[PDB]
DNA sequence: CTGCAGGGTTTTTGTACAGCCAGACAGTGGAGTACTACCACTGTGTAAGACAGGCCAGATC
């Protein structure tokens, strides 16, 4: 039941998806393992997800948050 | 049918080579950090009813 097992049991539950994922990048995006495990989520996320897939997926290292300037926090008190 | 027992299945759980990045450690000098205490003072308490005395007005002989 896929919920809590460590590291090496899912590396040969999906060895065969990520070496597919590998080639793949190396035919077309040129191998950067990063930026397509990256958008893997967004399309198999969207087909149903909310509105908090989107967030979570901006959540990513641009943005970013530290947070509010203190001026709109400000703003938010008054 | 039950019970246990060699081994199978596939799957885990971990140790194994071996190279290498990410963050903690020490420190510093002090800053600005961030979190606490201290200080007087607030709000929600919120209406009729019982009893004693004085007196007056209407009924009676």
């Amino acid at each position: 039941h896929l919920l809590s097992l460590t590291r090496r049991a899912q590396k040969h539950r999906l060895r065969d998806l990520k070496n597919q994922v590998k080639t793949f990048a190396e035919k077309e995006e040129g191998g950067d393992v990063k930026s397509v495990c990256l958008t893997l989520f967004l399309l198999a996320l969207r087909a149903g997800n909310e509105h908090k897939q989107a967030d979570e997926l901006e959540a990513m290292m641009q943005g970013r948050g530290f947070g509010l300037h203190p001026a709109v926090c400000l703003a938010i008190r008054v």
